[PDB]
């Protein structure tokens, strides 16, 4: 029950912000906007992917608000060549790590 309990909590939070534009560091400079919707991946695939991200399962377990921008950044940088070309991968690694450190303290 708990595993479906955790997945439902993840899926709920992503569904709720599915179109919310988050900021990511541009390959040029500055930022660009991106949302889960632009992945063109179904919600179940996304939820499965973000479980692989450190801390996401634990935070979901505690009913915490999840670091959706970081999670979007992880799935997108793996699966979307569009996002891969738009993004500065070095800076994205730092932003994701900064997001996780903040949410996990």
């Amino acid at each position: 029950a708990d595993d479906e309990s955790v997945e439902a909590e993840i899926a709920h939070q992503i569904a709720e912000s599915f179109s919310k534009k988050y900021k990511f560091p541009s390959r040029s400079s500055g930022i660009f906007l991106w949302n889960f919707e632009q992945l063109k991946m179904n919600l179940d695939e996304i939820v499965r992917e973000v479980k692989e991200i450190p801390g996401v399962i634990k935070m979901a377990k505690d009913g915490m608000k999840l670091p959706l921008r970081c999670m979007l950044g992880g799935v997108a940088s793996t699966h979307s060549r569009r996002f891969q070309i738009l993004v500065n991968p070095e800076k994205l690694g730092k932003v994701m790590q900064e997001d996780l450190d903040k949410y996990l303290t």
